[PDB]
């Protein structure tokens, strides 16, 4: 009973957080096995961020210039290399708390938990979606760089995001764990356009199924629609077009509730065209798109 | 930049979760030092829950009937005692992962994180408020009993909630760590009235300050109000009456933003009387009350 914006338990990730300092800049690093991963802008001063030449800035740094600390644990740096927008600092000690892990590049519309950190210390955990325009609407202040996003499947942490930057608009941008930015962003202090964003249609439908399962069903109607007709409405309301692949991933929710995906689409169509009429769905007065069909199945069945 | 419903990092709590089995019932326990805490209804069968005589049911149980497990760790039970609605199982081994901790009884309107667990395994973490009627709107399924709520102040986990029951209405009830229920609830399968609930006024105002800090300011107006006038509006809209103690705890937010508390009350008054006019505040289309003034200060300053 009930449905919440739930994050993964952050324990396995807290054990990997370290503080990385280079010169006057301090940010967060991720210590997995004998490597510490952090945003490459740790080598910059505030002045360098206008148009940094990272290759040149990194050449002025030696292993002993990277100070890596995890509480009373001072790590000895024996190698450094830049891979895309991340620095990889080889340390002489493997992290005894390294969980089973993978590095994954998530798709837009997928969700993950963020463990927000400052000075290598965890401050909080929250669940979010990678927006269709490759930004995330997180909660990050100065010092949060290097905080990571992840998913967990039983004992395996799949790291998908490392925080790098706040855009002038207050939204966030970062990379996968190989240092490749999600979206068109560059690690420079320059105004950068984020694409037009859309609402994640498949996630809104998944959340409507979660609402029906938990008792909120006032939005169910006597109508149906087609993928074509629904997509004309989705275009009008800046929603992602629904594909048969999205219908297919909603199959378990459709099967559990007995509500055909196109019938749920007709409810979403009427909610888009008429609004919520001052009513709520799972404690929200807007259409929620930060729950994937898999999140709903996991939460509704109590997967640990 | 940004503002999220953030939970505490759950690492310190994950290390305390165990599975407790007695007969055919299995639920979650909390292992701190050499004691395991769990809901006393672990000693009941589904049939017993109608009107259980816990004193009699517990008399039929011996230390060897409580199976306590944490993965490949099987704990040896050397004592058992009931304290209010919790069972305390003394084990022969202190939990090596016991964090610095306290047991606290939170006040209604305060917030905390819940680490939802099944079979002793963490499934997710979410932030919530203790409602003014002493219920929580969580996300709990069968097997989640024994999952706990907590707050963290630097290295100290203050445990405030242990999950026991879902009311016929889909809301949740539980106890403090001494087994005293929050609210009028009893651990019986009987329909139980939860009081009339109200919206937590001080938290809504704190969240309006968080919105101003993060750039959402369309709701600021040219008006002011008095505690008396505001409270007539709060009564009409089923909001908790605002006191000088609530005004006092909003002082840091008032000081940071330069918006007098009564001026923010006038914005809240106009939002209550006119609605949000199809607009959002921090990604919400309703007035959010699950952030205390302390949560806003902590999040807005990046406390770890
Ligand atoms: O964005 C930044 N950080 C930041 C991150 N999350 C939240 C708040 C802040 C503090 O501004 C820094 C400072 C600004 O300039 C740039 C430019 C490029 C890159 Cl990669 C990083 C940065
Ligand atoms: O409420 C319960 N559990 C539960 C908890 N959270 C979410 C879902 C469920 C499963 O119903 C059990 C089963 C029902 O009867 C009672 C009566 C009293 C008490 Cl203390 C516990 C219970």
């Amino acid at each position: 009973s009930g449905f919440r914006k739930m994050a993964f338990p952050s324990g396995k990730v807290e054990g990997c957080m370290v503080q990385v300092t280079c010169g006057t800049t301090t940010l967060n690093g991720l210590w997995l096995d004998d490597v510490v991963y952090c945003p490459r802008h740790v080598i910059c001063t505030s002045e360098d961020m206008l148009n940094p030449n990272y290759e040149d800035l990194l050449i002025r740094k030696s292993n002993h210039n990277f100070l890596v600390q995890a509480g009373n644990v001072q790590l000895r740096v024996i190698g450094h290399s830049m891979q895309n927008c991340v620095l990889k600092l080889k340390v002489d000690t493997a992290n005894p708390k390294t969980p089973k892990y993978k590095f994954v590049r998530i798709q837009p519309g997928q969700t993950f938990s963020v463990l927000a950190c400052y000075n290598g210390s965890p401050s909080g955990v929250y669940q979010c979606a990678m927006r269709p325009n490759f930004t995330i609407k997180g909660s990050f202040l100065n010092g949060s760089c290097g905080s990571v996003g992840f998913n967990i499947d039983y004992d395996c942490v799949s790291f998908c995001y490392m925080h790098h930057m706040e855009l002038p608009t207050g939204v966030h941008a970062g990379t996968d764990l190989e240092g490749n930015f999600y979206g068109p962003f560059v690690d420079r202090q320059t105004a950068q356009a984020a694409g037009t964003d859309t609402t994640i249609t498949v996630n809104v439908l998944a959340w409507l199924y979660a609402a029906v399962i938990n008792g909120d069903r006032w939005f169910l109607n006597r109508f149906t629609t087609t993928l074509n007709d629904f997509n004309l409405v989705a275009m009008k309301y800046n929603y992602e077009p629904l594909t048969q692949d999205h219908v297919d991933i909603l199959g378990p929710l459709s099967a559990q509730t007995g509500i055909a995906v196109l019938d749920m689409c007709a409810s979403l169509k009427e909610l888009l065209q008429n609004g919520m009429n001052g009513r709520t769905i799972l404690g929200s007065a807007l259409l929620e798109d930060e729950f994937t069909p898999f999140d709903v199945v996991r939460q509704c069945s109590g997967v640990t």
